[PDB]
């Protein structure tokens, strides 16, 4: 029962700051300006320790697959290959990436109706909300 607040099929309502957040993390002019346009749709499910985050998109589509605390590969929508540990801190799941000597944490948590995605790399946040789809 860890995330069972998470899982479900999610839609993006609104981001903030993504376009900063993108800049600071490397990702080229052509990716930023499509990738920033998409509303991608997060479904989230668990199978007994395994927890399944699919992203689907116009622009891409992701899936991670992970038990937590346990390092995976990961391939991003930009296509960065990073190393990837996910834990859950106090309910809220803290994803962090590793790639080029760069980290960056994604947090997820769950805030009344919706998941609250945050996103740090450096000094740039970018805030991206998701409702139930
Ligand atoms: C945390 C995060 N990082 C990035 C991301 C995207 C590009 C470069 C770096 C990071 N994308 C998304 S959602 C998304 C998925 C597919 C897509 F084609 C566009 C956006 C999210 C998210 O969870 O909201």
């Amino acid at each position: 029962h860890m995330c069972d607040a998470f899982v479900g099929t999610w839609k993006l309502v609104s981001s903030e700051n993504f376009d900063d957040y993108m800049k600071e993390v490397g990702v080229g002019f052509a990716t930023r300006k499509v990738a920033g346009m998409a509303k991608p749709n997060m479904i989230i499910s668990v199978n007994g320790d395994v927890i399944t985050i699919k992203s689907e998109s116009t622009f891409k589509n992701t899936e991670i697959s992970f038990i937590l605390g346990q390092e995976f590969d990961e391939v991003t929508a930009d296509d960065r290959k990073v190393k990837s540990t996910i834990t859950l801190d106090g309910g809220v799941l803290v994803h962090v990436q590793k790639w080029d000597g760069k980290s960056t944490t994604i947090k997820r948590k769950r805030e009344d109706d919706k998941l609250v995605v945050e996103c740090v790399m450096k000094g740039v946040t970018s805030t991206r909300v998701y409702e139930r789809a």
